[PDB]
C-alpha cells in the first residue's frame, strides 16, 4: 500500500531537519536581499528579519512582503521570491 510504504520511508528519513535547514537557507536569502538588493528599511530596522531562528520570523516576513507593496503572501513563496527577484533587478539596473 502506497501509504503504508510512506510510514516506512519515513522511519528511514526524518525529514524535519532538513525541512528546518531549509527555511533557514530561504530566511537568509531574504535577509540579503533586503540588506544589499532591496534596502526598503533602514538598516538598524532589520533586526527582526535577520532573527531567523525566531518562530515569530514568518510574521516579520509579512509585514515585510506588505511594506514593499508585493502582490503576493506567504503562501505563495514561489510567486514571491520571483517577485522580489525582479523587484531587486529593477532596483539594481542604473546603478
Ligand atoms: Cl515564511
Amino acid at each position: 500500500n502506497a501509504f503504508r510504504r510512506k510510514l516506512t520511508a519515513l522511519d528511514y528519513h526524518n525529514p524535519a531537519g532538513f525541512n528546518c535547514k531549509d527555511e533557514t537557507e530561504f530566511r537568509n536569502f531574504i535577509v540579503w536581499l533586503e540588506d544589499q538588493k532591496i534596502r526598503h528599511y533602514k538598516i538598524e530596522d532589520r533586526g527582526n528579519l535577520r532573527n531567523i531562528h525566531s518562530s515569530d520570523w514568518p510574521k516579520f516576513f509579512e509585514k515585510y512582503l506588505r511594506d514593499v507593496n508585493c502582490p503576493f503572501k506567504i503562501q505563495d513563496r514561489q510567486e514571491a521570491i520571483d517577485w522580489l527577484l525582479g523587484l531587486a533587478v529593477r532596483l539594481e539596473y542604473g546603478d
